[PDB]
């Protein structure tokens, strides 16, 4: 048994938005783990409200940073052969992708996807006695429909043993960060607010056999009947209505299942936001009381797929 880990992150304030008349009301504490939140229609003697997280990130807060803290870890147990997930929650124009992917391509500036290649490879190469098989799958949720980006409209099935899994999603084998990241530029080619994205990677380790999955999701802005699904799943979780969306039946082993599961609830500083970022923030604080109850993977001999 283990909680949901759950994390702040909030972008810069925008020359834009100080020209446009807007204050910053987001403030964190990055030794204590906390975000504060001004209300600026708020009643004098009114208090901001404070939200206490296992870890914050604020505007000064670099990419390398984020990863080898919060998420290299979660990755580690990965290549163990455990389950992982991280997802990114949190009003559009407020960093979910430049968290998940980074906007730019170098080193310093990648996002947790480019970044867990580089991991998940350096550590392979690293490796002695041990041979890995690394496959990735790139999808989208997008009105309930599952669109696969490296191909189309995919069925959910859910058989016995096995478990939730979608139908002929193509899955790509990559000896390479370069390989690896030839999938996911082919798949960002083939895309955004209004949908959601599942990046999957999964490694196979032989040394018999070991078995970890890795979903990486950008959700679609917080502002869709997946995010009020999610929305009610954590609810109860915190009857589990995972069977109301898509998403929810996808990431059903990442909320009260077999993986360990981060969540980085993404903020936006600026007062045009108050109630978007207090929704976020009350999110965020419902998810830490969520217990997962991960185990390590078997894997069978056969695992022969297209
Ligand atoms: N922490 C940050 N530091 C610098 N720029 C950021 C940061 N977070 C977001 N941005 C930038 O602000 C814009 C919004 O980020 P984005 O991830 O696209 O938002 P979302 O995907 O949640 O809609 C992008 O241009 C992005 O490059
Ligand atoms: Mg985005």
């Amino acid at each position: 048994s283990e909680a949901l880990k759950v994390v702040a992150r909030c972008r810069p304030l925008s020359r834009k938005e100080e020209a446009a008349g807007h204050e910053q009301i987001l403030t964190m504490d990055v030794k204590l783990g906390q975000v504060t939140l001004r209300n600026p229609r708020a009643a004098p003697g009114e208090l901001p409200k404070t939200f206490t997280f296992d870890a914050v990130y604020d505007a000064s807060s670099k990419q390398a940073d984020l990863y080898d803290e919060t998420v290299r870890p979660l990755i580690d147990s990965v290549l163990q052969g455990f389950n992982g997930t991280v997802f990114a929650y949190g009003q559009t124009g407020t960093g979910k992708t430049y968290t998940m992917q980074g906007t730019w391509v170098e080193p310093e500036l990648r996002g947790v996807i480019p970044n867990a290649f580089e991991h998940i490879f350096t550590h392979i190469s690293r490796s002695q006695n041990q041979q890995y098989l690394v496959r990735a799958s790139y999808l989208e949720i997008y009105q309930e429909e599952i669109r696969d980006l490296l191909s189309k409209r995919l069925e959910l099935k859910e058989n016995p043993e096995t478990g939730v899994y979608i139908k002929d999603l193509s899955s790509f084998v990559t000896k390479n960060v370069k390989e690896i990241e030839h999938v996911m530029n082919l798949g960002n080619q083939t895309r955004s607010s209004r949908s959601h994205a599942i990046f999957i990677i999964t490694v196979e380790c032989s040394e018999h056999i070991r078995v970890g999955k890795l979903n990486l999701v950008d959700l679609a802005g917080s502002e869709n009947l997946s995010l009020s699904a999610l929305g009610n799943v954590i609810a109860a979780l915190a009857h589990i209505p995972y069977r109301d969306s898509k998403l929810t039946r996808l990431l059903q082993d990442s909320l009260g299942g077999n993986a360990k599961t981060i969540m980085v609830a993404t903020l936006g500083p600026a007062s045009h936001s108050y109630d978007e970022s207090l929704s976020t923030l009350r999110f965020a604080n419902r998810a830490k009381n969520i217990k997962n109850k991960p185990r390590v993977n078997e894997d069978p001999k056969d695992t022969l797929l297209r």
